[PDB]
Protein backbone atom coordinates (compact mmCIF):
# COMPACT_ATOMS: atom_id res chain seq x y z
CA UNK A 1 0.00 0.00 0.00
CA UNK A 2 2.48 2.02 0.89
CA UNK A 3 4.91 4.05 -1.28
CA UNK A 4 8.08 2.61 0.62
CA UNK A 5 6.71 -0.65 0.10
CA UNK A 6 6.31 -0.26 -3.81
CA UNK A 7 10.01 1.64 -4.48
CA UNK A 8 11.99 -1.24 -2.06
CA UNK A 9 10.10 -4.20 -4.72
CA UNK A 10 11.07 -1.80 -7.65
CA UNK A 11 14.64 -1.15 -6.30
CA UNK A 12 14.75 -4.64 -6.79
CA UNK A 13 14.01 -5.51 -9.86
CA UNK A 14 15.78 -2.91 -11.18
CA UNK A 15 19.20 -4.87 -9.61
CA UNK A 16 17.95 -8.07 -10.61
CA UNK A 17 16.22 -8.31 -13.68
CA UNK A 18 17.48 -4.64 -15.79
CA UNK A 19 17.75 -6.82 -18.73
CA UNK A 20 15.66 -4.90 -21.98
CA UNK A 21 13.21 -6.12 -23.41
CA UNK A 22 9.57 -6.79 -23.12
CA UNK A 23 9.97 -8.67 -19.79
CA UNK A 24 11.60 -5.18 -18.76
CA UNK A 25 8.65 -3.36 -20.18
CA UNK A 26 5.84 -5.43 -18.77
CA UNK A 27 7.71 -5.68 -15.03
CA UNK A 28 7.39 -1.41 -15.14
CA UNK A 29 3.73 -1.34 -15.57
CA UNK A 30 3.29 -4.07 -13.20
CA UNK A 31 5.00 -2.58 -10.10
CA UNK A 32 4.61 1.47 -10.68
CA UNK A 33 2.71 2.41 -13.80
CA UNK A 34 -0.44 -0.11 -14.07
CA UNK A 35 -1.75 1.64 -11.22
CA UNK A 36 -5.82 3.44 -12.46
CA UNK A 37 -6.49 6.29 -11.12
CA UNK A 38 -5.12 8.90 -8.94
CA UNK A 39 -5.07 6.83 -5.41
CA UNK A 40 -1.31 5.79 -5.93
CA UNK A 41 0.23 9.14 -6.76
CA UNK A 42 -1.78 10.87 -4.24
CA UNK A 43 0.07 8.90 -1.56
CA UNK A 44 3.06 9.13 -3.14
CA UNK A 45 2.82 12.94 -2.49
CA UNK A 46 1.15 12.73 1.25
CA UNK A 47 4.49 10.51 1.92
CA UNK A 48 6.34 13.24 1.73
CA UNK A 49 3.83 16.62 2.66
CA UNK A 50 3.17 14.94 5.83
CA UNK A 51 7.10 14.66 6.64
CA UNK A 52 7.67 18.43 5.81
CA UNK A 53 4.35 19.31 7.27
CA UNK A 54 3.00 21.31 3.72
CA UNK A 55 1.28 20.22 1.49
CA UNK A 56 1.65 20.88 -2.52
CA UNK A 57 -1.05 23.64 -3.67
CA UNK A 58 -4.04 22.02 -5.30
CA UNK A 59 -3.95 23.26 -8.77
CA UNK A 60 -0.14 22.25 -9.13
CA UNK A 61 -1.22 19.23 -7.09
CA UNK A 62 -3.98 18.70 -9.15
CA UNK A 63 -2.10 19.25 -12.69
CA UNK A 64 0.90 16.98 -11.52
CA UNK A 65 -1.29 13.82 -10.28
CA UNK A 66 -3.69 14.23 -13.40
CA UNK A 67 -0.21 14.22 -15.99
CA UNK A 68 0.87 11.01 -14.06
CA UNK A 69 -2.34 9.30 -14.68
CA UNK A 70 -1.72 10.91 -18.43
CA UNK A 71 2.02 9.15 -18.52
CA UNK A 72 0.35 5.96 -17.43
CA UNK A 73 -2.23 5.75 -19.94
CA UNK A 74 0.37 6.21 -22.38
CA UNK A 75 3.31 4.04 -20.86
CA UNK A 76 0.56 0.78 -21.30
CA UNK A 77 0.32 1.40 -24.70
CA UNK A 78 4.02 1.97 -25.01
CA UNK A 79 4.14 -1.24 -23.30
CA UNK A 80 1.35 -3.72 -25.07
CA UNK A 81 3.33 -2.27 -28.52
CA UNK A 82 6.86 -3.20 -27.10
CA UNK A 83 5.54 -6.47 -26.66
CA UNK A 84 3.63 -7.15 -30.01
CA UNK A 85 6.51 -6.35 -31.59
CA UNK A 86 9.14 -8.38 -29.92
CA UNK A 87 6.93 -11.47 -30.90
CA UNK A 88 7.32 -10.15 -34.68
CA UNK A 89 9.96 -8.14 -34.91
CA UNK A 90 9.40 -7.68 -38.66
CA UNK A 91 6.30 -6.57 -39.30
CA UNK A 92 6.57 -3.43 -41.25
CA UNK A 93 3.46 -2.16 -38.98
CA UNK A 94 4.75 -3.26 -35.85
CA UNK A 95 7.85 -1.45 -36.42
CA UNK A 96 5.80 2.52 -37.58
CA UNK A 97 3.61 2.24 -34.77
CA UNK A 98 7.32 1.39 -32.23
CA UNK A 99 8.43 4.15 -34.23
CA UNK A 100 5.37 6.35 -33.44
CA UNK A 101 4.97 5.16 -29.44
CA UNK A 102 8.03 6.38 -28.36
CA UNK A 103 8.22 9.47 -30.55
CA UNK A 104 5.07 10.15 -28.44
CA UNK A 105 6.37 8.81 -24.80
CA UNK A 106 9.75 10.27 -25.03
CA UNK A 107 7.82 14.13 -25.68
CA UNK A 108 4.90 13.40 -23.57
CA UNK A 109 7.62 12.60 -20.57
CA UNK A 110 9.57 15.59 -21.73
CA UNK A 111 6.93 18.08 -21.24
CA UNK A 112 5.76 16.41 -17.94
CA UNK A 113 9.05 16.17 -15.91
CA UNK A 114 8.78 20.39 -15.59
CA UNK A 115 5.16 19.74 -13.75
CA UNK A 116 7.16 17.94 -11.15
CA UNK A 117 9.61 20.36 -10.30
CA UNK A 118 7.06 23.43 -9.56
CA UNK A 119 8.30 26.72 -8.14
CA UNK A 120 8.74 26.10 -4.25
CA UNK A 121 7.02 22.49 -4.76
CA UNK A 122 10.36 20.27 -6.31
CA UNK A 123 10.84 18.73 -2.94
CA UNK A 124 7.48 17.58 -1.70
CA UNK A 125 7.19 16.48 -5.88
CA UNK A 126 10.58 14.24 -5.75
CA UNK A 127 9.57 10.67 -5.41
CA UNK A 128 7.15 11.71 -8.11
CA UNK A 129 9.77 13.53 -10.10
CA UNK A 130 11.98 9.83 -9.94
CA UNK A 131 9.44 8.05 -10.95
CA UNK A 132 9.12 9.83 -13.76
CA UNK A 133 12.98 9.87 -13.91
CA UNK A 134 13.34 6.64 -14.36
CA UNK A 135 10.52 5.89 -16.57
CA UNK A 136 12.27 8.50 -19.02
CA UNK A 137 15.67 7.07 -18.87
CA UNK A 138 14.32 3.66 -19.95
CA UNK A 139 12.24 4.30 -23.02
CA UNK A 140 15.81 6.42 -23.76
CA UNK A 141 17.70 3.02 -23.54
CA UNK A 142 15.03 1.02 -25.50
CA UNK A 143 16.09 3.43 -28.45
CA UNK A 144 19.50 2.76 -28.21
CA UNK A 145 19.29 -0.96 -27.93
CA UNK A 146 16.24 -1.55 -30.66
CA UNK A 147 15.74 1.53 -32.51
CA UNK A 148 17.66 0.32 -35.08
CA UNK A 149 15.72 -2.67 -35.37
CA UNK A 150 12.48 -0.30 -35.78
CA UNK A 151 13.32 1.52 -38.62
CA UNK A 152 15.55 4.47 -36.78
CA UNK A 153 18.21 6.06 -38.40
CA UNK A 154 21.75 6.50 -37.03
CA UNK A 155 21.72 9.85 -36.85
CA UNK A 156 18.48 9.81 -34.31
CA UNK A 157 19.61 7.13 -33.17
CA UNK A 158 22.58 9.07 -32.04
CA UNK A 159 20.60 11.78 -31.03
CA UNK A 160 18.63 10.39 -28.53
CA UNK A 161 21.69 8.41 -26.64
CA UNK A 162 23.25 12.06 -25.98
CA UNK A 163 20.14 12.62 -24.58
CA UNK A 164 19.92 9.71 -22.40
CA UNK A 165 23.48 10.36 -21.17
CA UNK A 166 22.80 13.84 -20.52
CA UNK A 167 19.54 12.91 -18.48
CA UNK A 168 21.37 10.13 -16.55
CA UNK A 169 23.19 13.84 -15.27
CA UNK A 170 20.41 16.54 -14.88
CA UNK A 171 17.83 14.13 -13.55
CA UNK A 172 20.30 12.76 -10.67
CA UNK A 173 21.74 16.56 -9.92
CA UNK A 174 18.23 18.04 -9.28
CA UNK A 175 17.24 14.74 -7.08
CA UNK A 176 20.62 15.01 -4.97
CA UNK A 177 20.16 19.29 -4.62
CA UNK A 178 16.18 18.71 -3.39
CA UNK A 179 17.22 16.01 -0.98
CA UNK A 180 19.49 17.97 0.60
CA UNK A 181 17.24 20.59 0.85
CA UNK A 182 14.50 19.15 1.89
CA UNK A 183 16.64 16.94 4.18
CA UNK A 184 18.22 20.86 5.71
CA UNK A 185 14.56 21.96 5.81
CA UNK A 186 13.78 19.62 8.58
CA UNK A 187 17.08 19.63 10.71
CA UNK A 188 16.23 20.66 14.02
CA UNK A 189 17.94 21.08 17.56
CA UNK A 190 15.49 19.33 19.66
CA UNK A 191 14.90 15.13 19.90
CA UNK A 192 11.37 15.25 17.50
CA UNK A 193 13.34 17.47 15.00
CA UNK A 194 15.42 14.08 14.97
CA UNK A 195 13.06 12.00 14.47
CA UNK A 196 11.52 14.03 11.70
CA UNK A 197 15.31 14.15 10.01
CA UNK A 198 16.09 10.63 10.04
CA UNK A 199 12.79 9.27 9.01
CA UNK A 200 13.17 11.91 6.22
CA UNK A 201 16.17 10.64 5.22
CA UNK A 202 14.93 6.74 5.41
CA UNK A 203 11.63 7.36 3.53
CA UNK A 204 13.96 9.21 1.11
CA UNK A 205 16.52 6.87 0.57
CA UNK A 206 13.92 4.24 -0.22
CA UNK A 207 12.15 6.06 -2.63
CA UNK A 208 14.45 8.24 -3.96
CA UNK A 209 18.04 7.52 -3.47
CA UNK A 210 18.73 3.96 -4.27
CA UNK A 211 16.66 4.70 -7.54
CA UNK A 212 19.28 7.32 -8.85
CA UNK A 213 22.06 5.64 -8.02
CA UNK A 214 21.01 2.83 -10.67
CA UNK A 215 20.40 5.66 -13.05
CA UNK A 216 23.68 5.38 -14.73
CA UNK A 217 23.12 1.60 -15.68
CA UNK A 218 20.60 2.66 -18.43
CA UNK A 219 23.81 3.48 -20.26
CA UNK A 220 23.63 0.95 -22.96
CA UNK A 221 27.32 2.06 -24.79
CA UNK A 222 29.10 1.92 -20.88
CA UNK A 223 27.16 -1.32 -19.69
CA UNK A 224 26.86 -3.50 -23.09
CA UNK A 225 25.77 -6.49 -20.84
CA UNK A 226 24.31 -7.63 -18.00
CA UNK A 227 25.83 -5.15 -14.88
CA UNK A 228 24.76 -5.91 -10.94
CA UNK A 229 25.01 -2.94 -8.34
CA UNK A 230 25.44 -3.13 -4.83
CA UNK A 231 23.91 -0.86 -2.46
CA UNK A 232 26.61 -0.68 0.38
CA UNK A 233 24.85 2.63 2.42
CA UNK A 234 22.80 2.25 5.96
CA UNK A 235 19.67 3.77 6.91
CA UNK A 236 19.19 3.67 10.54
CA UNK A 237 15.88 2.92 12.96
CA UNK A 238 15.63 3.63 16.42
CA UNK A 239 12.57 1.90 18.96
CA UNK A 240 13.00 3.84 21.49
CA UNK A 241 13.18 6.99 19.64
CA UNK A 242 10.24 6.48 17.77
CA UNK A 243 7.59 4.84 19.51
CA UNK A 244 7.42 7.69 22.00
CA UNK A 245 5.85 10.77 21.41
CA UNK A 246 7.45 13.69 24.11
CA UNK A 247 10.26 15.68 22.62
CA UNK A 248 13.28 15.13 24.74
CA UNK A 249 13.98 18.90 24.19
CA UNK A 250 17.51 18.20 24.43
CA UNK A 251 20.62 17.13 21.65
CA UNK A 252 19.70 16.45 18.33
CA UNK A 253 23.45 16.38 17.89
CA UNK A 254 23.50 13.81 20.55
CA UNK A 255 21.43 11.43 18.68
CA UNK A 256 23.15 12.09 15.18
CA UNK A 257 26.72 11.70 16.98
CA UNK A 258 25.90 8.44 18.01
CA UNK A 259 25.76 7.25 14.50
CA UNK A 260 29.08 5.36 13.28
CA UNK A 261 31.30 7.07 11.19
CA UNK A 262 32.02 6.41 7.36
CA UNK A 263 33.90 2.46 7.66
CA UNK A 264 34.49 0.11 5.95
CA UNK A 265 31.84 -2.85 5.32
CA UNK A 266 31.91 -5.17 8.03
CA UNK A 267 28.95 -8.50 8.68
CA UNK A 268 27.70 -8.10 12.01
CA UNK A 269 28.58 -11.86 13.54
CA UNK A 270 27.69 -11.04 17.54
CA UNK A 271 26.39 -8.82 19.92
CA UNK A 272 26.08 -8.83 23.44
CA UNK A 273 23.71 -7.59 25.51
CA UNK A 274 24.33 -6.41 29.53
CA UNK A 275 20.89 -6.12 31.58
CA UNK A 276 20.38 -3.23 34.52
CA UNK A 277 17.78 -2.97 36.63
CA UNK A 278 15.97 0.13 38.26
CA UNK A 279 13.11 -0.32 41.03
CA UNK A 280 12.21 -3.81 39.50
CA UNK A 281 12.70 -3.38 35.92
CA UNK A 282 15.06 -4.72 34.43
CA UNK A 283 16.29 -3.41 30.70
CA UNK A 284 18.73 -3.33 27.65
CA UNK A 285 21.81 -0.82 29.21
CA UNK A 286 24.54 -2.04 27.30
CA UNK A 287 26.40 -4.00 24.34
CA UNK A 288 29.17 -5.16 22.83
CA UNK A 289 29.69 -6.32 19.06
CA UNK A 290 31.57 -8.42 16.93
CA UNK A 291 31.94 -8.11 13.11
CA UNK A 292 33.67 -9.66 10.03
CA UNK A 293 35.16 -7.84 7.32
CA UNK A 294 34.01 -8.32 3.54
CA UNK A 295 34.57 -11.91 2.54
CA UNK A 296 35.31 -13.69 5.53
CA UNK A 297 39.49 -13.59 5.22
CA UNK A 298 40.78 -11.83 8.41
CA UNK A 299 39.48 -12.54 11.65
CA UNK A 300 36.86 -10.71 13.38
CA UNK A 301 37.17 -7.02 15.82
CA UNK A 302 34.97 -6.73 18.50
CA UNK A 303 33.95 -2.77 19.07
CA UNK A 304 34.28 -1.01 22.31
CA UNK A 305 31.36 -1.25 24.44
CA UNK A 306 28.21 0.17 23.67
CA UNK A 307 26.14 1.81 26.84
CA UNK A 308 26.88 0.35 30.43
CA UNK A 309 27.97 -3.35 31.52
CA UNK A 310 25.12 -3.99 34.34
CA UNK A 311 25.02 -7.34 35.81
CA UNK A 312 21.29 -7.09 36.98
CA UNK A 313 21.15 -9.89 34.87
CA UNK A 314 23.39 -12.69 33.44
CA UNK A 315 25.46 -10.83 30.97
CA UNK A 316 24.83 -14.49 28.51
CA UNK A 317 22.48 -12.68 26.08
CA UNK A 318 24.34 -12.96 22.71
CA UNK A 319 23.02 -13.16 19.83
CA UNK A 320 24.50 -14.13 16.17
CA UNK A 321 23.94 -14.38 12.74
CA UNK A 322 22.81 -16.88 10.43
CA UNK A 323 20.96 -18.09 7.62
CA UNK A 324 20.88 -14.70 6.12
CA UNK A 325 21.24 -12.15 8.91
CA UNK A 326 18.61 -10.70 11.11
CA UNK A 327 16.17 -9.19 8.77
CA UNK A 328 13.60 -7.60 11.52
CA UNK A 329 13.50 -6.43 14.86
CA UNK A 330 10.74 -6.79 17.21
CA UNK A 331 11.03 -4.26 19.90
CA UNK A 332 9.70 -3.45 23.78
CA UNK A 333 9.79 -0.30 25.32
CA UNK A 334 9.97 0.57 28.78
CA UNK A 335 9.14 4.43 29.66
CA UNK A 336 9.14 6.30 33.52
CA UNK A 337 8.05 9.60 33.30
CA UNK A 338 7.60 10.01 37.20
CA UNK A 339 6.28 13.63 38.37
CA UNK A 340 9.33 16.42 39.42
CA UNK A 341 16.65 12.30 41.80
CA UNK A 342 13.31 10.36 41.07
CA UNK A 343 14.45 8.76 37.37
CA UNK A 344 13.13 8.62 34.35
CA UNK A 345 13.25 5.63 31.65
CA UNK A 346 13.42 5.43 27.85
CA UNK A 347 15.39 2.27 27.75
CA UNK A 348 13.96 -1.33 26.01
CA UNK A 349 13.24 -4.75 28.13
CA UNK A 350 13.44 -6.80 25.16
CA UNK A 351 13.79 -7.73 21.42
CA UNK A 352 13.23 -10.03 19.14
CA UNK A 353 16.31 -10.47 16.60
CA UNK A 354 14.42 -12.43 13.56
CA UNK A 355 16.65 -14.44 10.95
CA UNK A 356 16.22 -14.81 6.75
CA UNK A 357 15.98 -18.00 5.75
CA UNK A 358 13.71 -19.61 2.91
CA UNK A 359 12.58 -22.16 5.60
CA UNK A 360 12.18 -22.01 9.41
CA UNK A 361 14.23 -20.55 11.77
CA UNK A 362 13.96 -20.03 15.41
CA UNK A 363 14.01 -16.18 16.48
CA UNK A 364 16.43 -14.59 19.16
CA UNK A 365 14.40 -13.28 21.86
CA UNK A 366 16.14 -10.86 24.54
CA UNK A 367 14.31 -11.18 27.86
CA UNK A 368 11.08 -10.63 26.03
CA UNK A 369 9.26 -9.75 22.75
CA UNK A 370 7.62 -6.93 21.52
CA UNK A 371 5.63 -4.68 18.83
CA UNK A 372 7.89 -2.14 17.95
CA UNK A 373 8.32 -3.70 14.35
CA UNK A 374 11.25 -2.33 12.16
CA UNK A 375 9.26 -4.41 9.54
CA UNK A 376 7.22 -1.32 9.72
CA UNK A 377 9.49 1.20 8.52
CA UNK A 378 11.61 -1.55 6.78
CA UNK A 379 9.28 -3.11 4.46
CA UNK A 380 10.11 -6.36 2.69
CA UNK A 381 11.30 -6.03 -1.31
CA UNK A 382 9.57 -8.79 -2.37
CA UNK A 383 5.81 -9.48 -0.95
CA UNK A 384 4.68 -12.73 -3.02
CA UNK A 385 7.19 -14.49 -0.12
CA UNK A 386 6.67 -14.32 3.65
CA UNK A 387 9.00 -11.58 4.86
CA UNK A 388 11.72 -13.75 6.35
CA UNK A 389 12.37 -14.83 2.35
CA UNK A 390 11.55 -11.18 1.24
CA UNK A 391 13.22 -9.19 3.13
CA UNK A 392 14.92 -5.96 1.91
CA UNK A 393 17.68 -5.14 4.40
CA UNK A 394 20.21 -6.97 6.94
CA UNK A 395 21.28 -5.60 10.30
CA UNK A 396 24.59 -4.70 9.89
CA UNK A 397 25.57 -2.94 13.09
CA UNK A 398 23.83 -1.99 16.65
CA UNK A 399 25.35 1.17 17.99
CA UNK A 400 23.19 3.44 20.90
CA UNK A 401 22.02 6.76 22.06
CA UNK A 402 23.13 6.89 25.74
CA UNK A 403 22.41 9.46 27.96
CA UNK A 404 22.55 9.27 32.16
CA UNK A 405 23.99 7.15 34.55
CA UNK A 406 21.85 4.85 37.76
CA UNK A 407 24.58 7.15 39.83
CA UNK A 408 23.61 10.88 40.36
CA UNK A 409 21.67 11.49 36.90
CA UNK A 410 17.71 12.32 37.13
CA UNK A 411 17.11 11.28 33.54
CA UNK A 412 18.48 8.25 31.91
CA UNK A 413 17.91 6.66 28.18
CA UNK A 414 19.88 3.45 26.84
CA UNK A 415 18.50 3.86 22.95
CA UNK A 416 20.13 1.40 20.40
CA UNK A 417 20.39 2.30 16.91
CA UNK A 418 19.67 -0.63 14.50
CA UNK A 419 21.87 0.21 11.20
CA UNK A 420 20.52 -1.92 8.20
CA UNK A 421 22.45 -2.42 5.18
CA UNK A 422 20.60 -2.81 2.24
CA UNK A 423 20.66 -6.62 1.07
CA UNK A 424 22.00 -6.54 -2.18
CA UNK A 425 25.53 -5.82 -0.47
CA UNK A 426 26.43 -9.30 -0.76
CA UNK A 427 28.52 -11.08 1.87
CA UNK A 428 31.80 -12.07 0.00
CA UNK A 429 33.10 -9.93 -3.30
CA UNK A 430 31.94 -12.37 -5.99
CA UNK A 431 33.47 -11.66 -9.25
CA UNK A 432 31.22 -12.88 -12.38
CA UNK A 433 31.57 -13.66 -15.54
CA UNK A 434 28.90 -12.77 -18.17
CA UNK A 435 28.28 -9.71 -16.52
CA UNK A 436 29.82 -6.88 -15.59
CA UNK A 437 30.05 -6.85 -12.05
CA UNK A 438 30.69 -3.32 -9.49
CA UNK A 439 32.47 -3.14 -6.75
CA UNK A 440 31.95 -0.40 -3.78
CA UNK A 441 35.26 0.18 -2.44
CA UNK A 442 33.48 0.01 0.93
CA UNK A 443 33.62 -3.61 0.20
CA UNK A 444 37.43 -3.71 0.55
CA UNK A 445 39.17 -5.33 3.46
CA UNK A 446 41.50 -2.52 4.69
CA UNK A 447 42.39 1.00 3.74
CA UNK A 448 46.03 1.82 3.58
CA UNK A 449 47.27 4.83 5.99
CA UNK A 450 46.19 8.23 4.42
CA UNK A 451 43.05 6.82 2.82
CA UNK A 452 39.68 8.25 4.40
CA UNK A 453 36.47 7.10 4.40
CA UNK A 454 33.99 9.90 3.07
CA UNK A 455 30.32 10.50 3.32
CA UNK A 456 29.08 10.07 -0.11
CA UNK A 457 27.47 12.25 -2.30
CA UNK A 458 23.82 10.56 -2.47
CA UNK A 459 24.06 8.83 -6.09
CA UNK A 460 27.01 6.20 -5.56
CA UNK A 461 24.85 3.91 -3.46
CA UNK A 462 27.01 4.20 -0.27
CA UNK A 463 30.25 6.11 1.09
CA UNK A 464 33.28 6.19 -0.62
CA UNK A 465 36.91 6.39 -0.36
CA UNK A 466 38.66 9.57 -0.61
CA UNK A 467 42.96 10.21 -1.01
CA UNK A 468 44.69 14.02 -1.29
CA UNK A 469 48.38 12.17 -1.78
CA UNK A 470 49.38 9.66 -4.15
CA UNK A 471 49.41 5.86 -2.91
CA UNK A 472 47.26 2.69 -2.21
CA UNK A 473 43.75 3.35 -1.49
CA UNK A 474 42.56 -0.32 -0.59
CA UNK A 475 43.29 -3.97 -0.39
CA UNK A 476 40.06 -5.89 -0.92
CA UNK A 477 39.12 -9.85 -1.96
CA UNK A 478 37.40 -10.83 -4.40
CA UNK A 479 36.24 -14.51 -5.79
CA UNK A 480 36.03 -15.20 -9.59
CA UNK A 481 32.74 -16.95 -10.49
CA UNK A 482 39.79 -19.43 -18.95
CA UNK A 483 38.49 -15.40 -18.75
CA UNK A 484 40.27 -12.34 -18.69
CA UNK A 485 38.87 -9.26 -17.38
CA UNK A 486 39.64 -5.14 -18.15
CA UNK A 487 39.93 -3.08 -14.97
CA UNK A 488 37.67 -0.22 -14.79
CA UNK A 489 37.51 2.67 -12.14
CA UNK A 490 34.52 5.17 -11.24
CA UNK A 491 36.53 8.35 -9.64
CA UNK A 492 36.72 11.90 -8.80
CA UNK A 493 39.63 13.89 -9.20
CA UNK A 494 40.92 17.58 -9.02
CA UNK A 495 44.06 16.79 -10.88
CA UNK A 496 45.76 14.38 -13.93
CA UNK A 497 46.90 11.30 -12.37
CA UNK A 498 47.73 7.49 -12.31
CA UNK A 499 45.16 4.94 -10.94
CA UNK A 500 46.08 1.83 -11.31
CA UNK A 501 45.65 -1.81 -10.36
CA UNK A 502 47.46 -4.46 -8.28
CA UNK A 503 46.27 -8.73 -8.47
CA UNK A 504 47.38 -11.12 -6.33
CA UNK A 505 50.37 -8.41 -4.98
CA UNK A 506 52.43 -9.50 -7.95
CA UNK A 507 51.38 -8.20 -11.30
CA UNK A 508 50.16 -4.04 -11.51
CA UNK A 509 48.43 -1.90 -14.24
CA UNK A 510 47.89 1.45 -14.52
CA UNK A 511 47.39 4.48 -16.78
CA UNK A 512 47.07 8.06 -16.95
CA UNK A 513 43.74 9.45 -16.75
CA UNK A 514 42.17 13.24 -16.01
CA UNK A 515 40.96 15.81 -13.69
CA UNK A 516 36.94 16.17 -13.62
CA UNK A 517 36.62 19.09 -11.10
CA UNK A 518 38.24 22.06 -9.91
CA UNK A 519 39.11 22.33 -5.96
CA UNK A 520 36.68 23.52 -3.65
CA UNK A 521 33.86 21.80 -5.87
CA UNK A 522 31.08 20.18 -4.77
CA UNK A 523 30.60 16.39 -5.74
CA UNK A 524 28.50 16.52 -8.54
CA UNK A 525 27.68 13.43 -11.28
CA UNK A 526 29.62 15.32 -13.63
CA UNK A 527 32.89 15.41 -11.40
CA UNK A 528 32.52 11.20 -11.82
CA UNK A 529 34.37 9.51 -14.71
CA UNK A 530 34.90 5.94 -15.92
CA UNK A 531 39.02 5.40 -15.91
CA UNK A 532 39.34 2.25 -17.94
CA UNK A 533 42.95 0.21 -18.16
CA UNK A 534 43.53 -0.84 -21.60
CA UNK A 535 45.41 -4.39 -20.60
CA UNK A 536 43.19 -7.49 -20.10
CA UNK A 537 44.28 -10.21 -17.13
CA UNK A 538 43.56 -13.25 -15.43
CA UNK A 539 43.36 -13.74 -11.71
CA UNK A 540 45.93 -16.74 -10.65
CA UNK A 541 44.11 -17.69 -7.49
CA UNK A 542 40.71 -18.74 -7.52
CA UNK A 543 40.24 -16.10 -4.65
CA UNK A 544 42.89 -13.09 -5.49
CA UNK A 545 43.84 -9.79 -3.90
CA UNK A 546 42.90 -6.44 -5.67
CA UNK A 547 44.64 -3.40 -4.99
CA UNK A 548 43.76 0.13 -6.13
CA UNK A 549 45.43 3.43 -6.24
CA UNK A 550 46.22 6.45 -7.56
CA UNK A 551 49.26 8.86 -7.20
CA UNK A 552 51.70 10.95 -9.61
CA UNK A 553 50.00 14.27 -8.50
CA UNK A 554 51.00 16.98 -6.71
CA UNK A 555 50.02 16.67 -2.28
CA UNK A 556 46.97 18.90 -1.87
CA UNK A 557 44.76 17.62 -4.22
CA UNK A 558 41.57 15.34 -3.88
CA UNK A 559 40.90 12.00 -4.91
CA UNK A 560 37.79 10.35 -4.55
CA UNK A 561 37.40 6.32 -5.68
CA UNK A 562 33.47 5.14 -5.82
CA UNK A 563 34.16 1.33 -6.79
CA UNK A 564 36.16 -0.78 -9.38
CA UNK A 565 34.52 -2.80 -12.10
CA UNK A 566 35.52 -5.67 -14.14
CA UNK A 567 34.63 -6.55 -17.70
CA UNK A 568 34.42 -10.14 -19.10
CA UNK A 569 36.55 -9.75 -22.77
CA UNK A 570 35.19 -12.10 -24.46
CA UNK A 571 31.27 -10.68 -24.49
Amino acid sequence: YTPIDISLSLTQFLLSEFVPGAGFVLGLVDIIWGIFGPSQWDAFLVQIEQLINQRIEEFARNQAISRLEGLSNLYQIYAESFREWEADPTNPALREEMRIQFNDMNSALTTAIPLFAVQNYQVPLLSVYVQAANLHLSVLRDVSVFGQRWGFDAATINSRYNDLTRLIGNYTDHAVRWYNTGLERVWGPDSRDWIRYNQFRRELTLTVLDIVSLFPNYDSRTYPIRTVSQLTREIYTNPVLENFDGSFRGSAQGIEGSIRSPHLMDILNSITIYTDAHRGEYYWSGHQIMASPVGFSGPEFTFPLYGTMGNAAPQQRIVAQLGQGVYRTLSSTLYRRPFNNNQQLSVLDGTEFAYGTSSNLPSAVYRKSGTVDSLDEIPPQNNNVPPRQGFSHRLSHVSMFRSGFSNSSVSIIRAPMFSWIHRSAEFNNIIASDSITQIPLVKAHTLQSGTTVVRGPGFTGGDILRRTSGGPFAYTIVNINPQRYRARIRYASTTNLRIYVTVAGERIFAGQFNKTMDTGDPLTFQSFSYATINTAFTFPMSQSSFTVGADTFSSGNEVYIDRFELIPVTA
